[PDB]
C-alpha cells in the first residue's frame, strides 16, 4: 500500500477491528456481515460497468437485473433475517437505490400484514419470482406532506361491486413512487374512499396497472417515469393517472375498515404496526457520513500539497489544522450518529416489551424523538457529506472521489418519512405538551425530564458537557413556550400563534435532539471494555460536544450556561483534540469496514494507490471511447 | 398567469424595473442586455432539447455546436465589448459551462497580451474562424494549489533549437483544463523551464496537441477527457501527457523572459471579482425559483378552517428564503463595489501608487471565498425549501448547484484564499502595533451598540471583525511564544485566522450594502432594499450570536431583540418577495425551471416535462424482457 497510508495505520493507538465489532453489535455480527458481503463480491452476476460510465437508461437496466438476481439469490441462500437482508442488499447495490425498494419494503410487507388469504394468493405469492412486481403509491403531484389533501378517489359501485379509482386532476396524479415508472405491474394506491355519498378518508387498494407478461399499461391506466433528478438515476420514480379505473371490491385492504357488498362502511397497537413505525434513516445518515469521511480522510492522508514550513517537503494535507477542523468534527459526528442509531434500535426493542406489558406511556416520546433525530441527523449528515467532498479539493468534484454519488443518493433522506421542518415541528408539539404538563404540576420523565428543572458548569468533563447541552435544550424549549404564550395571550388563534413561533419551535427540537446525541455518545463510553478504544472514542465524544458548543456559542452564552471565558477554553480544547485525533484518523475510518466496491471511490481506496488508478479510470470513461469526438467533424472541422 | 403569482405581484410596493436598472448599472444597460438575450431566444441555431434529456456525449456535442456558432454569430453581429460578450454567451448556453471557455478567456487573451508578431500570426490569427482551438493547461493531477510543485518540464535543446515538454510522472500529467479533453488542438502549457542544466521557474509555452484537419493526437501527445463529474457535463475537462514532446523554441512566450539559441535565460483580481458576481447570480436564480414556487405551492395548514395556504405563508419558509434573498442583493452590491475598487486602484498603480494593492489582493481573495461558500450552501437551501419536487431537474436548482459549486475550489481554494486574507490582516495588525495609521476598509483596526439602527448594526460588524482579528493575533503570538516557530504557529492559528478573515469580509458586505441605500433615487425601491439590508445584518448576528456576545459587543437581551426584529422583517418583506425575485429579470430559458416559471403555471407544464423524459420513449423498458421476465 501507499507508504503514506501505512504510516498512518502504524501510528494508530488502538486496534480498529475492536471498533468494527462495536459498530456491528458483536464480533459474530461482523463475521456474518462480511460473509454475506463476500457472497456478492465474488459473484460475477452482481458485477457490471461503473454506474457513472452509463446512461440513465442503462443505469436503470443494470439496477433492475441486479435486483431480479438479488431476489433469486436471497431465496436460494435462505436469507430471511431482516438485518442480513439489509447487508445483502447493501452489498449488491453498493448504497445505490434500486427499483424493487418499495416492492420489497412496502408492497409485500403491507400484503403480509393486512391482506386476506385470497388476496395474498393473488398478489403476494406470484411475486416470488417477480411475476408480479408492486409499489406503494401515496404521494401526488399536489400533495406530499398534507395527506388529507390527497385527491385520488375510490368510489364504490354497488351494482358491480367494484371500486372506481380516479385521478380527477393534474395534481391528483400519483407522483414519485419508486418502481411505479417502469418496473411494477401492480401498485397499492392510497385514495379517499367514497361510498353511499360519504367520504371515509384514506384507504389502500391493490390496483393492477400493467398487463402480465407483456407489461403493457392496462386500459384507463397512464404510467411513466417522472424524469431525471439530482440523483437516483437507477430508480424509476413514477407517475400514475387512473381514468375511473375499476377493480374488484376484494382488492381493498380491509383489515381495519371494510366495505360490505352493499356499500356499507364498517368501523390497536401491535408488534405488527410497530415494524412500520420503525426507521433506519438515522443509521443511513451515520453510514453516509462515514463513507464520506472515510474517503476524505484517507485522501487527505494521501494528498500532499503546499507547505507548512518552507524547509520541509509538501506535507500531507491532513497536517493542516484547517483540514483537520473540516474533517475530524464530522468523523466524530459520524460516530455519534452510529451510537444514536443503535440507541434507537435498542429503544424499539424496549418499547415492544413495554407494549407487551400494556404500557403505552413512552409511545408519544418515541414518535417525537424519531421525527426529531431523523431531521437532526439527516440535515447534519447532508451538509457534512459536501464538506468532505470540498475538502478533497478539485478531485472531490469528479465522480472518482465517489462523494457526489453518496451525497446525491443520501440527500432526499431530508424529505423521506416527513419533511425535516415538519418533523421538527412535530417534535416541538410534544415538547410544548410536556412543558404545559410540568407547568400544571406534573413531574415528567424520559429524555425530557430536564423540563422539571425549568424555569431557567464544568466545561472540562463529559458530565459537565452533557449537562451544558441539557441546560441549553431546556433554555430553548422555554424560549419557544414563552414566545408561544405571548401570541396566544394576545388573543391570536392557537394556529396563528404556532406559525409565528415556528422558527423558535424548530430550534427547540434541534437543541433537544443535539442533547440526546451527546448523552447517548457519553453513555456509550463507560461500556467500552478495551481501554485504547475507549480513549479514542472519548476524544471523539469530547470533540463532538465541544464543537457543538462552539458552533452555537450564542445559545450557551445567552442562557448564561457557559461564560465568555469558557467559550475561549472550548475553542482552544477543540484545536488540541484535533492533533490528539490526528494519529488515529485513518484507523478510525478503516474501522467502518467499507470495501472499496461499496465506497465506489478511487480517492478513498483502502491501499491509497490513488493516482495510477485515477488515470486508468479516466481513460476508460465514455468520452474517450474514440480519440476524436464526432462533434469535431460536424462543427469544428 | 397563475392567479397566485399575480396577487403576489399586485401587492408589491415598488417597481421591479427600477431595481433591474440598478442591477445592470443603468437603464441603457438593461435595454441593451435585453436586446442581446432576444437575438438568441428567437434564433433557431441555439435551440435544442433540454440538456437533462441528453447523454453526457450529446451534451458536450450541443455545447460545442453552440459555442462554434456563438463565435461566428458574435463576430457577425459586431459584439466585441467583453461585457456584451458575457451577456450573449450567457443567453446561448443557458447558464451552463461551455468548451470554448478557456479558448476565449485564457488562450486568446494570453496571446493577445504576450505573443510576438510571429506567434500572434500563427496562433492568435487562426483562432478567428476557430481555425485553431486552444486552452490553457496549468493544473496537474498532483498539483493545483501549490504551483511551484508542478512537474511538467520544458528542457531547452540547444542543438535542435527547441524546447522538450515532458510529463515524467503520473502526477505530472495535466488535469482539469477545460477544452483540453476533445476540443483544443493547441494548448499553452505551464512548465518548469530548464536550460543549460538550470531550472528557472514556471513559463508558458504554446504546444500543438492535435493534428489540424483530422484532430488526431500528435505523436508523443496523449490526450483525453478526465471522466464524469458532479456537474460540468458539457465541459470536456481533460488531461495531457507529453512524452519528450518537441516544439519550436519560438513557441515559448517570451514577453517577460527570453531564451536565445545559446540557451541563455534573460530578464486574478478580475477573475475573483467575476466569481463574486457569479455567486450573486447563482444565488439569485435559486432564490427566484424557490420563492416563485413557494408562492405557487399550497400545502398543509395554519388555521383549521382556511384552505391550504401558499407555503410562503409559513414563518419557517420565510426564514429559509428571505435571508438568502437579502444575501443575493448584498452580494450583487459588494460585487459592484469590487469593480469600482479595482478600477480605482488600477488608476493609482499607473501613477506609481501601489499603497492599496495589498488590500486589493486580500479583499478580492476574501470576498471570493466568503461569497462563494455562502451562496453555495444557500443554493441547496433553496432546493430543499421546494420539498421533494426540488430534487427533480424540473426545479432547475440541482443544475445551478452543480454548475456553481466548483467556484469554491477553483481560482484559489476558499480556505487558502481566506488564509491569504488573514496574512494581510495580520500585517495591518502589526502595522498598527508599530504605531502607524492604516487606511482603506481596514482602518477600523486603528481602534484596537444600538441594535435598532442601520449604523449601529454596521458598527456591530466592525467590532466583531476587530475582535476576531485580535483573537487570532493574540493566539498567534501565544503560539510563537510557546512553540517558538513561525510556520508551526501559523498553522496552529489557521482556523482562527480564517475566522478573522470571514468576519472582516462579512463586515465589508454589510458596510457596502448599507452605504448603497442613500444612493437610491426611488423611495419605494430604497425602502425595500433597506429591509433586505437590515435582514441581512440582523440575520448574520443571530447566526453567529456567540461572536458578538463573546466580545461584549451585544448583550443577551439585545440578541433577543435581534431575533424578534428578524421575524418582524420577514413579515414586512413577504408582500414584495415575488417582485424582488422578478427584479432579477431572469428569463425562463436561462432558468431552466418548471417550478420557477415566470407565469407560475407549474403542474400542467410539469407533467409535460416528465412525459417528454427519455425513459418514456416507450411504454415498456427493454430491461423488462431481458431481466424482469
Ligand atoms: C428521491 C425521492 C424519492 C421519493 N420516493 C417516494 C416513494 O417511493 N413513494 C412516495 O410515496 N413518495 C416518494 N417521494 C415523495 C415524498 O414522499 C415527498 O417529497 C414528501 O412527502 C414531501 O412532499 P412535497 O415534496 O410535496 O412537499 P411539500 O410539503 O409540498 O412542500 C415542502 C416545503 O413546504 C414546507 N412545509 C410543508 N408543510 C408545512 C407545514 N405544515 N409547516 C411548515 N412548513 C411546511 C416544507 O418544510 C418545505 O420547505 C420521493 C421524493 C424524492 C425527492
Ligand atoms: C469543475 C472544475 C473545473 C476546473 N477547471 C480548471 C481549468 O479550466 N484549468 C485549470 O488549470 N484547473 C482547473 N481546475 C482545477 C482547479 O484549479 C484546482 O482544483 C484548484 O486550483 C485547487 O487544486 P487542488 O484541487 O489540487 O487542491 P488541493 O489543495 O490539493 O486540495 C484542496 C484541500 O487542501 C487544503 N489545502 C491546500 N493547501 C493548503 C494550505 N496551504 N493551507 C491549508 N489548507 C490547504 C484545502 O483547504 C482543501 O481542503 C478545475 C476544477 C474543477 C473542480
Amino acid at each position: 500500500m501507499n507508504p503514506d497510508l501505512r504510516k498512518e495505520r502504524a501510528s494508530a493507538t488502538f486496534n480498529p477491528e475492536l471498533i468494527t465489532h462495536i459498530l456491528d453489535g458483536s464480533p459474530e455480527n461482523t463475521r456474518r456481515r462480511r460473509e454475506i458481503e463476500n457472497l456478492i463480491l465474488n459473484d460475477p452476476d452482481f458485477q457490471h460497468e461503473d454506474y457513472n460510465f452509463l446512461t440513465r437508461s442503462q443505469r436503470y437496466e443494470v439496477a433492475v437485473k441486479k435486483s431480479a438476481t438479488m431476489v433469486k439469490k436471497m431465496r436460494e441462500y435462505g436469507i430471511s433475517d431482516p438485518e442480513e437482508i439489509m447487508w445483502f442488499k447493501n452489498s449488491v447495490h453498493r448504497g445505490h437505490p434500486e427499483p424493487l425498494d418499495l416492492h420489497l419494503g412496502m408492497f409485500l410487507p403491507t400484503l403480509l400484514h393486512q391482506a386476506t388469504a385470497e388476496q395474498q394468493e393473488r398478489f403476494f405469492m406470484p411475486a416470488w419470482n417477480l411475476e408480479i412486481t408492486g409499489t406503494y403509491a401515496q404521494t401526488e403531484m399536489g400533495h406530499g406532506t398534507h395527506l388529507r389533501g390527497l385527491e385520488t378517489t375510490a368510489t364504490y359501485d354497488p351494482k358491480t361491486q367494484e371500486f372506481i379509482l380516479n385521478s380527477p386532476t393534474v395534481t391528483s396524479i400519483k407522483w414519485w413512487p419508486g418502481g411505479l415508472g417502469k418496473t411494477s405491474n401492480h401498485a397499492i394506491v392510497l385514495a379517499q374512499l367514497i361510498t353511499q355519498g360519504e367520504c371515509y378518508g384514506l384507504h389502500a387498494f391493490v390496483v393492477p396497472i400493467r398487463e402480465i407478461g407483456t407489461h403493457k399499461p392496462l386500459p384507463g391506466i397512464t404510467v411513466g417515469d417522472i424524469g431525471p433528478k439530482f440523483g437516483y438515476e437507477e430508480m424509476d420514480n413514477g407517475y400514475l393517472k387512473m381514468d375511473n379505473y375499476r377493480i374488484p371490491r376484494e382488492n381493498m385492504l380491509m383489515k381495519y375498515a371494510q366495505v360490505k357488498p352493499d356499500g356499507t362502511y364498517v368501523k390497536k397497537l401491535t408488534y405488527g404496526t410497530m415494524v412500520f413505525v420503525r426507521s433506519f434513516l438515522v443509521g443511513n445518515a451515520a453510514q453516509s457520513l462515514s463513507k464520506a469521511c472515510t474517503i476524505a480522510i484517507r485522501y487527505s492522508a494521501v494528498r500532499r500539497q503546499s507547505e507548512i514550513k518552507q524547509s520541509e517537503p509538501e506535507p500531507q494535507i491532513l497536517d493542516f489544522q484547517t483540514q483537520q477542523y473540516k474533517l475530524f468534527p464530522l468523523l466524530a459526528t459520524a460516530y455519534a450518529f452510529h451510537f444514536v442509531g443503535r440507541y434507537m434500535k435498542e429503544t424499539y426493542l424496549r418499547i415492544n416489551e413495554s407494549i407487551g406489558q400494556g404500557d403505552l406511556s413512552e409511545l408519544p416520546e418515541l414518535h417525537a424523538l424519531t421525527a426529531g433525530l431523523k431531521a437532526f441527523t439527516t440535515w447534519t449528515a447532508n451538509a457534512g457529506i459536501e464538506e468532505c467532498r470540498m475538502a478533497c479539493g478539485g478531485h472531490g468534484y469528479s465522480h472518482s472521489s465517489g462523494i457526489p454519488n453518496i451525497y446525491v443518493t443520501f440527500t432526499p433522506a431530508c424529505t423521506f418519512e416527513g419533511e425535516n421542518t415538519v418533523m421538527m415541528l412535530q417534535t416541538a408539539r410534544f415538547l410544548m405538551k410536556i412543558y404545559d404538563q410540568v407547568r400544571s404540576g406534573k413531574l415528567v420523565g424520559g429524555m425530557v425530564s430536564y423540563l422539571n428543572d425549568l424555569p431557567s458548569v464544568d466545561i472540562n468533563s463529559l458530565e459537565g458537557l452533557t449537562e451544558a447541552y441539557k441546560l441549553r435544550a431546556a433554555r430553548l424549549v422555554e424560549i419557544a413556550a414563552k414566545n408561544l404564550q405571548t401570541h396566544v395571550s394576545h388573543r391570536k388563534s392557537k394556529e396563528v400563534a404556532w406559525n409565528l413561533t415556528s422558527v423558535d419551535l424548530v430550534r427547540a427540537s434541534e437543541a433537544h435532539c443535539h442533547y440526546v446525541v451527546v448523552k447517548v455518545f457519553s453513555d456509550k463510553l463507560p461500556k467500552i471494555q478495551d481501554k485504547a478504544v475507549q480513549a479514542v472514542l472519548r476524544n471523539l465524544c469530547l470533540l463532538y460536544s465541544l464543537y457543538g458548543i462552539s458552533q452555537k456559542g450564542g445559545d450557551f452564552l445567552e442562557g448564561s450556561i457557559i461564560t465568555g471565558a469558557q467559550l475561549s477554553q472550548v475553542n482552544a480544547r477543540i484545536l488540541e483534540l484535533l492533533t490528539l485525533i490526528r494519529p488515529n484518523a485513518v484507523a478510525l475510518v478503516d474501522a467502518f469496514d467499507f470495501k472499496d466496491m461499496t465506497l465506489g471511490s478511487v480517492l478513498g481506496r483502502y491501499d491509497g494507490n490513488v493516482y495510477e488508478n485515477l488515470f486508468e479510470w479516466a481513460k476508460k470513461s465514455p468520452l474517450n471511447k474514440t480519440e476524436v469526438h464526432e462533434s469535431y467533424h460536424k462543427h469544428l472541422k
